[PDB]
């Protein structure tokens, strides 16, 4: 029964709480990437004007002030804007950073800007669907030739064997050795419960969980004309890879990176399991049950990321896949609550 | 609260026990599962050739422990769909003539006879969350023979003031931002305090000795054979407490926890204390709206009541009144997260 005004109310109220901003600012990989991406673009920002789309606690806007921006419009729709105003005033930057309450779509800036900065990425890159707000701002408020930070995003997929899941499935066969009762027969049940659902699971993996070379399946250049329409229809594509070895394959992980223009050279913020952990972790797409793979087992497929039917802020993933000689299968996932 | 009928609430409660994760967590809790295993086997003399009712058999584990103790017949009653898994575990262990899995609530299930003993793991967070105890007492009245065994036989509830070191780290986070990022966010401590302490939810979290500010106090004792215990549960259980603080510390509120006792041999105690080995129950934390500074010998006293919530009688409510030093008496009314 959820309307657009109610959905947006609930979405923004979630960002009014401290925990989510604590988690974001405690993410050093994330927050340093933005700090360093901003400072490397000093030449484009010094004396110039910036729009921070979704300013939160104000931190990115203040990085921009510190890079030399003449003025920063810190726009924020959640009640956290009040915290941002307090932080700006506390750092003595009222004259340089103007906190503006409300959605960026309807906010009134006194001028167009030279640059946009935004941390808009959700789980699986596109959960929350905030990118359309950034693009709306770009069209409405960014000067011709202005700077967009980050400037692009890329999506990757790979087959995985999730070590933690494997222990959880193996648990039931270990009951006998712990307590002298054989519960190995609940393995099928544990599998139905943990793998047989159609939810995207957000969980951090290591490189040892990755079974093949990761494949890029989409590239999003934020300045590309028609990107809004692509997001609505769905982004993605085909992939193919070969497994390294014997492993119980559980499904796929997806992740992203975003890239900032260089000064210097281009800075990449990555959420790969081979790279230092971030609060995004990776987004796991589990098969209904494990499939044993071997060295050189072919894994192919096709994936589309799109907004859900009944909630446009909820990521949906449509997956088609083939593991070795098993027939092609499909699975339709939605982001877990 | 959005209105649900009794039948609907009960259905949602049992459906949550139909999933593997809670049973994995319970069985992985070695402290819990070995307490019952040993509590049952120590009572071999009262169980040899005798009949047992397992109230809320789940995956069937306690019922099988009872059969292993020499029980002649065990009735494994389970209202959640997990009864199907119990039935299969029993068959797989070759115990189908001794352990009989019976589906449905213990309140309406028909046994062929009264029993010599009841075993049940009925304890929720803060002991009484879920309100399962009344079902065990219902089964005692209806099915347990006069002089019959009850496992466990009693429960006790404890309270102590705490300085949560983890919470103190989270509140101090905003003062550490300048060091990492060159942006001063120390002014958000107040906001973080309102968010993390100002709510009225019971927070379930594992503490240790370093978090405890005084000698723990027992505030209630529940003897399961006591007449009219059912009525006490509905009216609320609890009592007054007092203690004296050990040293200087920001007091954040209180922790409560419980233990239950099995008849011996000597008597086995399953404890959920922060000074004892960790369990899945952790402790239940009752935060004040903001920290209060205490000193050595600061008097902390009050009265605490645990009772069903009004809208959901399976949700634990806690009525607390307390006084720290010469601060005025305060009250706070909590509900389980
Ligand atoms: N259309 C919109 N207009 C304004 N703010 C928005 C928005 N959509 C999302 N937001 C806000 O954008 C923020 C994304 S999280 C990023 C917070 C902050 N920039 C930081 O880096 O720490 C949230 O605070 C959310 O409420
Ligand atoms: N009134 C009732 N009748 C039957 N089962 C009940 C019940 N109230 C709760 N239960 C069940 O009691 C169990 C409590 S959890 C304990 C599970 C199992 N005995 C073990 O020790 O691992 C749950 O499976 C729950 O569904
Ligand atoms: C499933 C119904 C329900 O809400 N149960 C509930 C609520 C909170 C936490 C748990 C839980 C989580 N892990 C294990 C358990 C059960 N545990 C508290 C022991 C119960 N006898 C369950
Ligand atoms: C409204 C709503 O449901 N938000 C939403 C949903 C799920 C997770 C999160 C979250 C948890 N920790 C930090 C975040 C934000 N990250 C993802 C970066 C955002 N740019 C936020």
């Amino acid at each position: 029964r959820r309307t657009k005004r109610e959905r947006d109310q609930l979405y923004y109220e979630c960002y009014s709480d401290v925990s989510v901003h604590e988690e974001m600012i405690a993410d050093r990989v994330r927050t340093d990437a933005y700090r360093l991406g901003i400072l490397r673009n000093w030449a484009a920002l010094r004396g110039k004007t910036v729009l921070d789309v979704g300013a939160g606690t104000g931190i990115l806007s203040i990085f921009c002030a510190q890079a030399g921006a003449r003025r920063v419009y810190a726009v924020e729709a959640s009640a956290i804007w009040q915290q941002a105003r307090e932080v700006v005033r506390f750092n003595g930057l009222e004259d340089r950073v103007h906190v503006l309450p409300g959605p960026v779509e309807t906010v009134e800036l006194p001028e167009q800007v030279d640059a946009i900065v935004s941390e808009w990425m959700g789980y699986g890159l596109l959960h929350e669907s905030m990118l359309s707000s950034v693009l709306h701002a770009r069209t409405k408020w960014l000067k011709e030739g202005g700077l967009l930070l980050p400037a692009s995003a890329e999506l990757f997929i790979v087959p995985i064997s999730d070590q933690m899941l494997e222990w959880r499935l193996g648990f039931w066969s270990q009951v006998k050795q712990h307590y002298g009762v054989d519960m190995s027969c609940l393995e099928g049940f544990a599998t139905r419960c943990l793998m047989g659902h159609s939810e995207i699971v957000v969980q951090g993996l290591s490189g040892e969980d990755v079974l093949a070379r990761p494949q890029r399946f989409a590239q999003l250049e934020l300045s590309r004309a028609g990107l809004e329409q692509e997001l609505e229809a769905g982004v993605g594509g085909r992939f193919r890879c070969s497994c390294y070895g014997s492993a119980p394959m559980h499904g796929f992980a997806i992740w992203f990176q975003v890239t900032f223009p260089g000064g210097e050279k281009p800075l990449v913020l990555s959420t790969s399991p081979f790279h230092p952990a971030t609060h995004w972790k990776q987004a796991l797409l589990y098969l209904n049950e494990p499939v044993q793979v071997e060295q050189d087992t072919d894994v192919s497929g096709e994936i589309t990321l799109l907004p859900s039917r009944d909630n446009p802020r909820r990521l949906r993933v449509l997956l088609r896949y083939k593991v070795g000689d098993q027939e092609e299968k499909t699975k339709d996932f939605a982001m877990e609550d």
